[PDB]
């Protein structure tokens, strides 16, 4: 049921160095390491366990862009990177220059993607996010999402990837246009936690639940709490949002995964 | 699983007219209807579906106190009362003067209490809260709480009480002294929702999760969201806390129990 079997700390993956944001896009254009390194530091300070790294749209060679991002981040910060790209060569390139164990974001449930990405994760000893979806699209029901989760689990195992290295992403969509999905995603999280011992982990790009909605911060933090209750292990999230991190810390306590103390908000942040 | 079978609006029971609070205690002493009527109005305005009514400690006759509270409330407000007392004569007295259908708070799983209170609820057509506990104390595990829930369900049914009239209370305790209970309560909520068709409802005195803890509002609203995810139907709560009601409204939307709109915070409040 909802009593968590594990005590593992919740994994916060800072979402902010992503070329979708103008300041990151322009730093990449100008090859200016300053905005990159500032955001790496700010997120580290706020307590991120990993830093997401996404080139964004570029006409530049994604391989060079990724190597660059990864090295300039890890120069000023000791944190592993969550390498976020649809380009396997870009991912492998970041992995070759990465210090420590990385996370790969992501592979789909498409067979040819699994076939490429899983070997990469084993070879480099990286964690890997599988998304529940394939070229037929992202499913609606929890039952259809769970079916793709099982397929991801099977392939991961067959490539010799430990379940503690595998993070399944149910794909949260915005509540305004997508509303009915948010509860199906919650149930999928619950089901994934059942699929093996030890169980696969679970992750969400969290901010997607609110994209283009009126009070983003309130919706984001409400849903993170719901997802954590359902069994969520990790989120790509804005770690710069103090209210959001406050909510996660409070939920982690109420879940009995860390011993309560009056200082728990501060303690949660230092891990 | 976590996809709710029903669309019912979340039931907010205003906690504030309770003799534990000095201003209420003194209004009762002086027989001053003003503070009572102000709090009835404020809570109604904030969107409460019921108003909790608790005499608090008194050397006065609880029967007279209760009749008085109930009449002075319902004079200025059209809302039903949730009659909160350990004294069955006080409860029956409020029920005789009550306009509309009341709620009784509460009976324990003690046989002699069930034997007294259930007939009262059927006779007066009142909803009734059962608490999961008896003279052996409040159980620790969800499994032990659920066992008392089943016993409450059985007695309610045997008295001809519909499950839609029955609200089972798992008994939340403060996270500072009680921390391990909060997750057991969540699992109990989940289990209760399984025990019949239609299912019994569930309720928490919510503010108990934070009593004598440092940031009460944050802990209260985090846990309400978790409990709603688990299937919570109703809470005795501070409806005057706008952040708390904002959180519940957001969770209700994310649960798909009401159709999303940009105005949903306001819409949730008008029911
Ligand atoms: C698809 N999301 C996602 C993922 N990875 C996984 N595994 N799952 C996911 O759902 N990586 C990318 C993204 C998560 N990251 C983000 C990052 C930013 C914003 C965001 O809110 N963008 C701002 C940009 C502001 C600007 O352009 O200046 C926005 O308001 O749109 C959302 C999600
Ligand atoms: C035991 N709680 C409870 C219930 N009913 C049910 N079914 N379940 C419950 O757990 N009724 C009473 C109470 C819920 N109501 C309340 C009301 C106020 C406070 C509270 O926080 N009290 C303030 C009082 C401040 C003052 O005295 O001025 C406090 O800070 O202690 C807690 C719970």
């Amino acid at each position: 049921g909802l009593v968590p079997r594990g005590s593992h700390m919740f994994i916060m993956i800072g979402e902010r160095i992503n070329g979708m944001f103008k300041d990151i896009r322009e730093a990449i254009l100008n090859k200016d390491p300053r905005p990159i390194q500032e955001w790496a530091r700010r997120q580290a300070e706020k307590g991120a366990h990993y830093l997401d790294v996404n080139t964004g749209p570029t006409a530049d060679d994604p391989v060079r862009v990724m190597e660059w991002l990864v090295k300039t981040i890890q120069e000023v910060v000791d944190l592993p990177c969550c390498l976020d790209s649809t380009n396997p060569d870009a991912i492998e390139a970041g992995l070759k220059v990465h210090r420590g164990h990385a996370m790969i974001n992501s592979t789909s449930a498409d067979q040819w993607k699994m076939d490429i990405f899983f070997p990469m994760a084993k070879k480099y000893e990286a964690a890997i996010i599988g998304l529940t979806m394939n070229e037929k699209g992202v499913p609606k029901d929890a039952n259809d999402r769970s079916q793709l989760a099982m397929e991801l689990v099977a392939n991961a195992d067959a490539h010799g990837i430990p379940m503690t290295e595998l993070y399944i992403d149910p794909l949260i969509l915005p509540v305004n246009v997508a509303q009915e999905h948010a509860v199906e995603v919650l149930e999928t999280i619950r089901q994934i936690k059942l699929m093996a011992n030890p169980a696969p982990r679970t992750v969400l790009g969290l901010s997607n639940v609110s994209q283009k909605c009126p009070d983003r911060p309130l919706i984001n933090r409400t849903y993170l709490v719901m997802a954590m209750t359902a069994g969520l292990d990790a989120a790509i999230m804005d770690v710069d949002d103090d209210a959001l991190v406050d909510a996660a810390a409070t939920a982690h306590i109420l879940l009995n995964k860390e011993i309560y103390c009056d200082s728990y908000l501060k303690t949660f942040r230092q891990k």
